[PDB]
């Protein structure tokens, strides 16, 4: 898995559940293209996004869909996603981890790139 | 002052000076419409982006160059950008902390 | 000014007013002397703590009463408290982003 | 394990490895009371710190030694350490990871808690 995505709750302390997760990559027309989408687990984990073979170089933007996930809960968040947006797979293939922790008015998210 | 964007450095315990960060406004086609650009301050912040007769309710955009901030400090990051995305509904401070390879944010509605 | 304490609430997007911060300096045999407090402002802000005569190097501890916060607001806590531990070297900001079960902080120094 | 421990870098987009944990449990009289201590592996996380029997009710203090990892990296950090302190199993036991992300002037923690 050369994508994977984790998002927890720091409001309840939970994982973040069934979290909507599209993945675009830039086309050589600068525009967007749908590149995976999936949702999250009852762990907050999305495996399964891509392949080694799928998952080329190219800028990547990894949109979680915080909005939908506060408005099930009944809450009215002020975001309406987060994206992380970076280059991949530059000096040759690696894997990353992206990782989110969601509040209403707030989001952090970090990367964890490794070679395999 | 209905507007502000603070951005703050978690590596150097500082603001983040002289990041560039143009917002958008969502138009009534789904593109993006310049809004209102600036460069953070020594404080970190950027004011006087917009006047309340300006700025309407809408879906509006915060796009930190946060690549370019990193490079012109010798440091390598991950990211692209920072881009922060909402609804404004009827003053609004969107702060980040930046670390190369993370960044957190958060609004200040009051 | 030379040490301030904000905090900023990530569920209601606003500054976190009330706040109860205690200050204390690290003494000779390890104990924990007081030093400072006050309760953040309706900015979330808490000015005023000390001098500069008054701030020597040294060790320090910030416990913000973060639970007491969360329960005046009916919201339900995982921590007893926030406490950021830091040594001053020869203008320090001490900033923290609370949720109910987490926190950030970051050191803002000029 | 009811309390696993997970601690990421936020500088190099990396598990934050061979980071000291000092885990106290508040004692009667008030004092803190040691009670368990271990180092996070080449993943970022520290398992076996305690056990079920073990990991009573009580006030847990876990204590990051985050100066040692900056200093050790060549890096001079801000704080002296990183400390996460809760009530643990009032209402019955939890399973809780207590996860950080480091920066050297900065540091985010996280609690999700579990009900096995
Ligand atoms: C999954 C996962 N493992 N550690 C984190 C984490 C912890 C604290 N702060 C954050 C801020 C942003 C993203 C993740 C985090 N998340
Ligand atoms: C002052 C001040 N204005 N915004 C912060 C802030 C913003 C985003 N994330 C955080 C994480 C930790 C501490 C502060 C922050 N600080
Ligand atoms: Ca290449
Ligand atoms: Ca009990």
């Amino acid at each position: 898995c050369p994508l994977m995505v984790k998002v927890l709750d720091a409001v309840r302390g939970s994982p973040a559940i069934n979290v909507a997760v599209h993945v675009f990559r830039k086309a050589a027309d600068d525009t967007w293209e749908p590149f995976a989408s999936g949702k999250t687990s009852e762990s907050g984990e999305l495996h399964g996004l891509t392949t080694e073979e799928e998952f080329v170089e190219g800028i990547y933007k990894v949109e979680i869909d915080t909005k939908s996930y506060w408005k099930a809960l009944g809450i009215s968040p002020f975001h309406e996603h987060a994206e992380v947006v970076f280059t991949a797979n530059d000096s040759g293939p690696r894997r990353y981890t992206i990782a989110a922790l969601l509040s209403p008015y707030s989001y952090s998210t970090t990367a964890v790139v490794t070679n395999p």
